[PDB]
C-alpha cells in the first residue's frame, strides 16, 4: 500500500510515539520504519534493557546513525560499570575519541597496564583538546606515575604546533622545571622573529634547542632567508638531534623552494640526499625544472624511489627534461610513447609531445545483472531511493555514503550506474571514483546543464568545453556543494567574491544560501571566467588558476619570468591544491571538447609560453 509515515514521524520529534506505535503494525514493509525505531529507543534509552538495544544493533547495525547510538549507549554502559557490555561493542572504527578514552579507563581497571598506557599516551600526545571523558583517563594514567615531564613537554610542542595557546599555556603552567622554556616556546611559536635575539635562545639544553627548532620551521613559511641564517647559527650554539634537524632544513628547504630560490638545493641536497621524503624530492626537481636546470632534473629524475617513478608525472618530467637538455636525442620518443596512452594530464602532454591524438577510450563496465540486483535490492538502497522520491536530499545521499563504505570493487560500480540511470550525477561520479574505474567516461564525465553551459559560454564568449571543465572539477555537479571555508555551488564561488561579482558589472544575487541555483551559478560563473580569461590575455592555464587562487596570486607566480614553458609553470605552482585544479580543469576540457564534438587540445598555441615581461 502507500503509506504516510510523517504523521509517525511528526509526533517523535519533540515528543510522543503513539502514532508510531499505533501505525507501525501497517510499515513492516516501509523501508524507513527504522529510523522511527531509532528515534523511539533513542528517546528513552536510558532505561532500555541491554536485550533490547543489543537485539536493535543486530537488526539494524546497516543504519548511517548507529554510531550515535552505539557513542550514546556505551556512555551508559561505562557510567552504569557494565564493562563486559560495553566491550562487547566498543569500535575504534567509530573514531569516538570518548568510547576510546572510556576503553583506556577500563583497561586500566581490568588488567591490561600496558595497553592502558599506550592508549593513555596516544591520546594524551595529541595537540588540540580531548573530550573530558580523556581527563579522567589522564588523571588514572598521571595517577600511577606515566605523565612525566617529558610527556607534558611534547604535548605542549604539538598544541603550539597546532597554534592552541590556551592549552599550550595550561600545559606550560603544570612543568615543574621547564616552565620557563614553555613559556617561550609560545612566545615564539606566535612570533619566530624573535629568533633575530640569538643571544636570549642560546641556553645549551634539549628543551631550548626544542623552541628554537619549533620556531625556525614556523619562520620558514613567512621568512624562509632569515631562517636559513639563523639555522647556521643555531646548529652550533644549540643540541639539535639530526631529526630535528632535518625537519628544519624541510621546512626552510620547501620555502624556497616556493619561492624559486637556489639556495635551496644545497640544503635539500645535504640533509635529504636518500631522497626519503616524496615532498623534497619532488620540490628539488621542480624547481631545478624552474631555474632551466635540465641536466640535474634529468639525473634526479632517474634517482626516484618506486611510488613516484611509477607516476605519469615523473615519467613525463624525465623524458621531457631530457629533451629540453637534448633536444636532438631521440630516448625521449621511447619515453613519451610508453606514456601517450594514458588518460590524464601528463598523458595528454606526452601525446601533446609526439604529435599524436589523445587516447579517451570510453569503455564502461559491464556489470554482473545478479550484482545490480544485489545491490538494488540492499536496503540501505532501498532507504536511499525512497528518501529521493520523498525529495529529502540529505537523507538519500547519508544513505548512498554509508553503504559505498564497505562495498566490494564491483558492488561500487554497480552502485554508481543506478545512480547516472536516475540523472543523480554526483554520487554517480563519486561511488565509480572509489570503485577506481576510471574509464567510464559517460558516468565520471556528464552533461549536466548543457542548454545552460553551451548558451552561457557563448555570452561572454568562451570554449564550451571549458565552461563544463570548471564546474565538474567544482563541484562535480552537486549544487549543495559547501565549501570548507563557505565557497558555494556548482562552481563553488566564494560567498564574499560572489556578492562582489554581482556588484561588479552583476545582475541580481539572492543571498549567499540562496545561491544553490545553477541558473544562478552558470552565468555568473560565466562573468567571472571571462573577467579572468581577460585579465590574462586569454590564457586559460592562467585564468584557471585565477579562478581557484586569485589573479594576485598567479602574479606573484609569474613574477620575473621570460619565455617560461606552460608545462613547467604549472608544475611549479607553490600550492598543492591549485596545481591539480589546473591541471584537472585543462584534462577535463580536453574530454569534453571531444564529448561536445568541438576537439580542445591540452593547451592552444597562444598559451604554450608566457611571462610578466
Ligand atoms: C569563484 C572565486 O571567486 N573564487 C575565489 C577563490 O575561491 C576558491 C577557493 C576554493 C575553496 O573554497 N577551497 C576550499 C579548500 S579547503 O580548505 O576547504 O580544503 N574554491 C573557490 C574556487 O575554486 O578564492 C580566492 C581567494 O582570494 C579568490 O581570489 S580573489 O583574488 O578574488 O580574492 C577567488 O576569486
Amino acid at each position: 500500500q502507500r503509506r504516510l509515515y510523517d504523521q509517525a514521524k511528526a509526533a517523535l520529534a519533540k515528543g510522543n510515539s503513539a502514532p508510531y506505535m499505533a501505525s507501525r503494525s501497517a510499515l513492516r514493509d516501509y523501508p524507513l520504519e527504522p529510523y522511527l525505531a531509532y528515534d523511539e529507543l533513542t528517546h528513552r534509552l536510558k532505561s532500555a534493557s541491554n536485550e533490547e538495544v543489543e537485539r536493535f544493533l543486530t537488526e539494524h547495525g546497516d543504519l548511517p546513525q548507529i554510531g550515535w547510538l552505539k557513542l550514546r549507549w556505551l556512555r551508559l554502559l561505562a557510567d552504569r560499570g557494565d564493562w563486559k557490555t560495553f566491550v562487547n561493542y566498543y569500535d575504534p572504527k567509530l573514531n569516538f575519541t570518548e568510547l576510546d578514552c572510556l576503553y583506556g579507563q577500563y583497561q586500566l581497571g581490568h588488567g591490561q597496564k600496558a595497553e592502558g598506557y599506550a592508549t593513555s599516551e596516544r591520546l594524551w600526545l595529541v595537540g588540540k583538546s580531548q573530550p573530558a571523558a580523556c581527563d579522567t583517563l589522564f588523571g588514572l594514567w598521571q595517577g600511577e606515575g606515566q605523565l612525566t615531564e617529558e610527556k607534558v613537554w611534547k604535548r605542549l610542542k604539538l598544541a603550539a604546533e597546532a597554534r592552541n595557546y590556551s592549552l599550550a599555556s595550561h600545559l606550560a603552567q603544570r612543568l615543574p622545571t621547564l616552565g620557563n622554556q614553555g613559556a617561550l616556546m609560545v612566545s615564539v611559536a606566535q612570533n619566530p622573529a624573535q629568533l633575530s635575539q640569538t643571544g636570549r635562545f642560546s641556553q645549551r639544553d634539549h628543551a631550548t634547542a626544542d623552541v628554537v627548532g619549533l620556531g625556525l620551521r614556523r619562520l620558514a613559511r613567512q621568512d624562509p632567508e632569515k631562517a636559513l641564517s639563523l639555522l647556521d647559527y643555531y646548529s652550533s650554539a644549540l643540541p639539535f638531534s639530526s631529526d630535528e634537524k632535518v625537519a628544519i632544513a624541510r621546512e626552510i628547504g620547501l620555502s624556497l623552494a616556493k619561492r624559486f630560490d637556489p639556495r635551496a638545493l644545497p640544503l635539500m641536497t645535504q640533509y635529504d640526499p636518500g631522497l626519503r621524503d616524496n615532498t623534497v624530492t619532488e620540490w628539488r626537481t621542480r624547481l631545478l625544472l624552474r631555474l632551466g636546470r635540465w641536466d640535474e632534473a634529468y639525473a634526479l629524475t632517474r634517482k626516484l624511489p618506486q611510488d613516484l617513478a611509477a607516476t605519469s608525472r615523473w615519467r613525463y618530467w624525465q623524458a621531457r627534461s631530457l629533451q629540453l637538455a637534448q633536444p636532438n636525442s631521440k630516448e625521449p620518443i621511447a619515453l613519451y610513447q610508453k606514456l601517450a596512452g594514458e588518460r590524464d594530464f601528463y598523458g595528454f602532454l606526452a601525446a601533446d609531445r609526439l604529435s599524436v591524438p589523445y587516447k579517451l577510450g570510453n569503455r564502461p563496465a559491464h556489470i554482473d545483472p545478479r550484482v545490480l540486483q544485489r545491490v538494488r535490492n540492499a536496503a540501505s538502497t532501498r532507504r536511499a531511493m525512497e528518501f529521493f522520491n520523498r525529495g529529502e536530499v540529505i537523507n538519500a545521499r547519508r544513505e548512498w555514503y554509508h553503504a559505498a563504505r564497505l562495498f566490494d570493487r564491483d558492488e561500487l560500480i554497480a552502485q554508481a550506474r543506478l545512480a547516472y540511470d536516475m540523472q543523480w550525477y554526483f554520487p554517480a561520479i563519486r561511488s565509480i571514483s572509489q570503485a577506481q574505474y576510471w574509464d567510464d567516461l559517460d558516468i565520471r564525465f556528464p552533461m549536466a546543464h548543457r542548454a545552460t553551459l553551451v548558451r552561457e559560454a557563448k555570452n561572454r564568449g568562451l570554449h564550451s568545453s571549458w565552461i563544463f571543465a570548471i564546474t565538474r572539477q567544482q563541484s562535480a555537479f552537486m549544487s549543495d556543494a559547501r565549501s570548507g571555508v563557505g565557497a558555494t555551488g556548482l562552481m563553488q564561488l566564494m560567498p564574499g567574491t560572489a556578492k562582489e561579482t554581482s556588484r561588479k558589472f552583476g545582475i541580481p544575487l539572492a543571498s549567499t544560501q540562496q545561491l544553490i541555483v545553477p541558473d544562478v551559478n552558470i552565468r555568473l560563473g560565466a562573468a567571472y571566467l571571462s573577467q579572468v580569461h581577460s585579465q590574462f590575455n586569454g590564457n586559460r592555464v592562467l585564468a584557471s588558476a585565477a579562478y581557484n587562487a586569485g589573479p594576485g596570486r598567479v602574479r606573484q607566480w609569474l613574477k620575473d619570468t621570460r619565455h617560461l614553458a606552460f608545462d613547467v609553470w604549472i608544475e611549479t605552482i607553490p600550492f598543492d591544491e591549485t596545481r591539480q585544479y589546473v591541471q584537472n580543469v585543462l584534462s577535463y576540457a580536453v574530454i569534453y571538447g571531444q564529448k561536445l564534438n568541438a576537439p580542445q587540445p591540452i593547451v592552444d598555441w597562444h598559451e604554450r609560453y608566457f611571462d610578466d615581461f
